[PDB]
């Protein structure tokens, strides 16, 4: 049985772009996870630490049978193969994947929370998750992501 899930990726450091598709190729060759859709990238002025590099940010649907914890395993997974070095949540890095739905579940563990938490007051999400996800509804907020985007002039069409 499949679960659709919602991943926002970003990078900031060097060839993002090209870090950004590897990324994608990585996620769709793990065992249990397919990538069924993707969205347009955007360039976003950073966001909370604002003297660092400008992101390259996208979100992915995907099908899986993991588990969340499963899933966020191979997350910090694919971080890894793209040489995520700095681990400073506020800082620059080659690659983030951040999960932010799995189904309509919910879960807030001390260090896992799904539907992402943070993800409803960012635009360099809900922009290109409305993209692929207008009629998905985010389950904290019972909206659906078409009546949460916003418009924001620092998040680019690339
Ligand atoms: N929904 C989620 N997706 C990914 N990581 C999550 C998460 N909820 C909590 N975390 C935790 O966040 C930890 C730190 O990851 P980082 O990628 O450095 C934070 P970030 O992505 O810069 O901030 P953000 O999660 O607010 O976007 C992970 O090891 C994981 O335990
Ligand atoms: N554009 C862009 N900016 C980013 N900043 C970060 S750190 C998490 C965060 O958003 C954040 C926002 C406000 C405060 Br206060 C602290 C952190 N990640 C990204 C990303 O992926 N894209
Ligand atoms: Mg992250
Ligand atoms: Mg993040």
């Amino acid at each position: 049985h499949m679960i659709q899930a919602y991943l926002g990726l970003g990078s900031n450091i060097g060839d993002r772009e090209s870090q950004l598709n590897d990324a994608i190729k990585i996620l769709n060759e793990y065992d249990g996870i397919s990538v069924s859709n993707i969205s347009p990238i955007y360039e976003t002025a950073p966001v909370g630490y604002t003297e660092q590099p400008n992101f390259l940010n996208l979100c992915v649907e995907i099908q899986t049978t993991l588990t969340v914890l499963q899933l966020l395993e191979c997350c910090l997974k694919t971080e890894e193969c793209l040489h995520r070095i700095r681990k400073e949540r506020w800082g620059p890095r080659t690659l983030d994947v951040d999960i932010l739905l799995y189904g309509e579940e919910m879960i807030d563990l001390p260090k896992l929370s799904v539907p992402h938490p943070r993800m409803n007051e960012r635009a360099f999400v809900l922009i290109p998750l409305n993209d692929i996800a207008a009629n998905v509804v985010e389950p904290r907020s019972k909206l659906k992501v078409k009546d949460l985007v916003f418009v924001d002039d620092s998040v680019k069409r690339y």
